[PDB]
DNA sequence: GGGGCTCGGCGCTC
DNA sequence: GAGCGCCGAGCCCC
């Protein structure tokens, strides 16, 4: 293994270990830690695209060590739930926080196979994109699939650890895609104005108000493609509107619900209506 | 043949000796192989774009000397079968165990011709996928068909040994150039930013619940005739495991001792 | 004028030993000696350098040789009953003799208008055999993009014979094809180049569905019939050839080609060749 | 990780000025110190430090920084009586070292519910001469389109200060208002853009109209009066300006500021406030 | 603040500096002012960028951050201010030359506050075309009101050190907000595929054959706004004819006339019709 | 503001030379000198050394030069030998009377009547007399009568502009006759804003009568006279000889210096005095 | 002004040779000599340096040499008896001497208004194999492209010759038309460029039909069959010629219009070329 | 759905 | 290395 030896090696490496150290993944995260460091390494034209690499040497060797249960689950229990917003609105909509929250982990950590995504359905102003953000922004660096786009929806999905789709409905164009990523299989997407990569296995977190199993195509809907799609996903149906004046789901919320749901692990029917009663 | 002899000449012929001997072929390989050698070559313009000459190198290096048989069939015996996972998914459907292993077998090898296409199709949860990446990933290089982008479909299956059509569709945009490559047709195909090249023959698998001889049926028979039709339809449960890298090996390679003559035909008989 | 330097000889080298030895694309060299390959490959003008090696020693064989050259054989033919081209062309009907000749006047651009050769038939017959036969019995050898719209034509330029797979005469490139087609010189695209030009060249169109019908859109528009059969003759091949029947080697090629040379006999501009003896 | 460098000196040296300056675009540099934008407008070297500079004040002023620290002046002031706000405080009878107190207790968020600010009086009478000014005396300020319906507080997110000019309450942004009034985080709705946080922004208001009257249509309604007079102060400028009298310069507010932080008085939580007997 | 020291900033800040001062605001008039500059500074490639940033900065530097008499007011004083053209113009019209040369600076420096408008009024090939020209083209920047155009009228009336109204009819559609303008009061306008803009205090100057004062509005005609509109305004009624021999005034006759004025200022009124030398 | 070094200098002088030699594209630099093109192409710096010189040095000429290159710098001895002598002696037209109109056209001297027609059948000299002269100035343009949206598009800064084959139209007559005027007026051009044309000698070869304005099926004279006030009309009805030939820009120039060192007064009619 | 150094006597070398060969493309360059551009293709300055020396030798020769100055070859003829044209002249009734004479005048723009040739005759009689020799005899040429009705022309600009190899006159360019056949100035319109004039130019046509027949949307009118036969001096091939006739080679137009002028007979401006010594 | 529209990341050339 | 520039792949509007 060769490894080059120069003055901008030996900084590029120092950088980048001060970096994975610091758990630093965004531009944001840097100046908010080393002001002088940032505002030095714009000082420049050849440390202008350093710091792109660099970002992206972190981003990479992070996701080589460290999986979503690292940042979703905390390091101390919480000692009293009911102000978890996440605990309330899944108690509210009738699930039982037990089961709900077994199941939350089982999809964290893969050990369910090929159910790798947690569909939220509900009418207007229920919590599903509150959920949904929350759980999105708790790791690193997540991922958002441009349903608008219809040539390329999964391209800022290669090498990430959540990904979140956030409305929209399952188009035919997009479903031989959507039945590869959710289901997480190793494939290899197209990219943009460039050749292809891997996406290896990642949990998925899809929220609607419209049904994903039957495919819809402009003014005609299929469904061959329900068994399929509905053999890869969990279905919680929340109703309940969600009151006024509800908290933003913190995100140290989330890692205390995460981290009481793997102090009372129960095992989960694998189906797809998950158990509420 | 001019051999550059200088010190950047000495060191990319000692990367690209190193990753070839490693199986390197992918970043992510490389970083875990090593950390420092690849957080290294980053550094300046030069190196960066070194990295991308190197692997393209260390694959083509690769392939012109080994094959999709030389890398799915193991290089110790099996000793016992009903414990494996594919013998198991063919025998619940009712194919003859060893017959469909051998039609596998000379599917690997390019031993049937035109016909070098195996299409797995059958409802949802039977055990395609399965099969189809434990094959795709027993081999270092593998493509996979793109299903948007509908004009540079066939990009990534340029230099590769197992192509692997995953939930495919036959749309009249890919019907015509799919009739290359599912037949080994030694065709020159469009890449994307860059020249055409060649594609010499490779196994296709593809794996599809929708009919794929139906253009959407005038090319249903030219279509029919260059892959077998594995008709899987036994529903699975969730116990059943995942087919390990090295249950694919222990398969084909029971298979390499056991082999039959298959009868030359679009359906794989049961039985 | 020869600039005479360091690099200058390097280069002078490097394109003798491509000529000599036969490389006209990389994979070929590194066949031949990987050492070449790599060390080319290292530095920062070494693309540069090998791409420009690469299309200069191409062009230098390909003005040193012809078509002909390359296709007709330099032994005799013992007994050319044996070559699969007579056993496909006589199971069908066609009288080997005439279509040897015709064949052969394709191939040396004798025929005038019609410079192309069209194998028209139900599936499994023969039809890519022979095509990829011929193709690459000649070291150069252009195929058209079957998908892309933006640069149809490319790698069609200044090769010695054009082969149209399975190619579908759409309404894009209807007049650049009848121009091409044609034995004539067209204005075509190409990538990163400044609209080059086709210099007229063979064309063997192996296509199982018509090839003188336009499509548009859901429609198919029989005004270009004539404007495209002037230029091409037609085999109509019918039967059915079965497994365990083995690919035409070049060596065939060549040896029917010459058992051509040998045995000529004229031919009627007929777009329908004649079917018979 | 720090570049020690020539141009790493100049650079950062750069930045911290602008940061110090809170200049965000070029024509504020130019309004400050032409000489500077030229000598640095010259090579192509500085061409792309001119821009990465700016863009580098902008982030680290917006990540790192908040009003009252570029509204508090730095030089000790020894008259306040010419300050030409205090003028139109004393005019106005509202007592300046209390009215003045009202202000940096809005400016430094110590008002909590009470975080936002309405000058109250009829038309020339300083009202959106004491609102530009500290309207525009923070890097970036926001203005409140209260006349486009749909995105009103479009140009409120990323700001550390919100005008209101002639602001009138209607019913479709009352409860979108309230939150932003009151000093609370609350999303709003940006035009071709996801919806943004406003963290709490000391907001500013000016309208001769009652502020706590909200305008539905044709009908106007009450209801929301003492939660609007729960969020703001509240000063009626009676007394209209000399045509001679001008604007409030930038050094006219800040000095104000820096005056108006060493001669702080205890401030009352009240709605309204209270005149000079 | 920081400033750059070196070789190439020296030779930038004085090509910078000189042309904000010389008003050169576009390279076409750097030919007309000194062709060997231009052509010295096409020669390379590290100068043929600087030209256009060195035009950018000074462009913006001049339109703003500066007041338009900085280029009506010259700097050598004149003697003979008869042989100027514009003295010939005002003395043919029976103006006063000293105390409408006092009435333009005023304008120019908008000292006579809402009155922010010179209206040459008359027929044609009565100077009228002729001083709003050489006057409206002595400024770095300058703006013609498109009346034609009721959407965005003022569109190029922004950082316009000067603004001519051509020929100008005042509509109804744009009566309230040319008083704003023609008084001087900071007024935002709509500009063309971009926001909208304010106009801080900038002068006019207004040349017509039609009165000013009365409201075309369709095939209806409304002095309503005659009283506002006559308070924001000076007449010089321009009734000669002058000859064909006459000749265009030059931003030289121009620049010693204004500067003729400040050193020839009166005392000055603020009534709508300028007093005519008995 | 002067930058001066080895490569600024010799810009410089290549400038003078194109502005000296009315060097206005390519094609013609090759044709008055093929060695200095070849040798500037060598190097990769002075290609866009040559396209800022010829882009500099058009728009030099066209914003400070005027167009009397007609006049040239040498004196004439033999005049005699001018093709536009013998035309124009051949034609009746004095060679001191018509000389001396040219000049007074291409200076402007006449005020108002800006525009030389020059009339006759064909084969007369009319289209080389102005393809001679209009070749001679650097820029010139020409009158797109047929394009009636647009049909003084390309008479925008040109130091001369021709108007072949020219016919009066009422859409066009209204600013024909502000041009031919020699009054500056704005003009519309396709995807471009209105531009001024400065007062611009012209010069026009046709078979007739710019006094008639061509309206639909209907011919009007009442724009006669006004067109009339502003063109100095020649008649040229001997037919030239087949190996005439062309005249060549050396000639043009020799004729007009030689009209300079003889000049003699001239009246504004509408018609020129023939020589009696 | 020119530069001298030892690049610009190398530059003024090489475009003098390329001027001498007459070379407008690699191929000739590679076919008169190959180390001349192996040579010049090594470094990253002479691969730069080819295209511009191109450029300038195809100017240079368009505007200073003409149509004679290349198809009168250099060096002497003594056999005209071999000759392909000649034995095809000969072959059809024509005296060989007098269609030479009647060529070279159509070569030197001798017969003025009749400044095109005609090349009429029934299929396979070699309409081809003597355009396409003569037409590639000329540095340039174009090919008259009716299937771009816009600008029929398009590609007839600054060409030293002209080849109407195929399409039909359309009734909106019959002027232009004659103007170009009978070498009279005029301006054409380009696409995506400004019109240009097509000077004087000789033109060669290749027909089966009358060419004189003018397309006017549906009709079909020969109204101007006369102004083009004074404008035309025809050829009409008799029979059909020998597929074993070979390929005129650019040596043998060459000598053909060299013992042309040593020979050169009178002419006779009929609309046919007399058929006779 | 078929035309043009600029745009982005990259190469390549200086 | 800067930068420069181009260009294809890609994108959007009518
Ligand atoms: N990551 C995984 N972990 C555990 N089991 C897995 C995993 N992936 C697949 N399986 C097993 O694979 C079995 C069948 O899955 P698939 O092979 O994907 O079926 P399939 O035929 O591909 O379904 P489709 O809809 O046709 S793609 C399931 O019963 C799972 O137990
Ligand atoms: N930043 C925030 N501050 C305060 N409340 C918030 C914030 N973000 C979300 N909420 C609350 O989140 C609750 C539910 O919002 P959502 O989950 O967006 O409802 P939703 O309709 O399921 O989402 P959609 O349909 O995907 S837009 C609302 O009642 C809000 O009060
Ligand atoms: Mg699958
Ligand atoms: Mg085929």
């Amino acid at each position: 293994a060769p490894v080059i030896r120069s003055k901008t090696s030996a900084r590029y490496m120092e950088l980048v270990g001060w970096l994975v150290d610091k758990g630093i993944t965004s531009e944001k995260q840097w100046i908010q830690e080393d002001q002088a460091s940032y505002i030095s390494f714009n000082a420049a034209s050849n440390s202008r695209s350093q710091i792109k690499a660099a970002l992206d040497n972190a981003g990479k060797i992070m996701s080589l060590t460290k999986t979503a249960p690292d940042y979703l689950v905390g390091q101390q229990p919480v000692e009293d739930i009911s102000s978890n917003r996440i605990y309330k609105i899944l108690e509210l909509n009738g699930y039982d926080p037990q089961y709900a929250a077994s199941v939350f982990l089982g999809w964290a950590t893969k050990k369910f196979g090929k159910r790798n995504t947690i569909w939220l359905f509900g009418p207007a102003t229920t919590g599903k994109t509150n959920i949904a953000e929350a759980i999105a922004h708790t790791v690193p660096f997540y991922g958002c699939v441009n349903w608008t786009n219809e040539n390329f929806p999964f391209n800022d999905c290669v090498d990430k650890m959540v990904i979140w789709w956030e409305e929209g409905k399952m188009t035919a164009k997009v479903v031989e895609s959507a039945k590869a990523i959710l289901g997480g299989s190793k494939v290899r997407v197209d990219q943009k104005c460039k050749s292809s990569a891997q996406i290896d296995p990642t949990p998925v977190i899809v929220t609607s108000n419209t049904n994903m199993c039957a495919v819809i195509d402009g003014n005609s809907t299929t469904f061959e493609h329900q068994q399929p799609l509905q053999d890869r996903m969990f279905k919680f149906e929340l109703t309940r509107r969600l009151d006024h004046d509800f908290g933003k789901v913190t995100k140290q919320e989330v890692k205390d619900f995460f981290r009481w749901a793997k102090d009372h692990v129960v095992e989960v029917e694998h189906e797809f209506y998950v158990k509420k009663g």
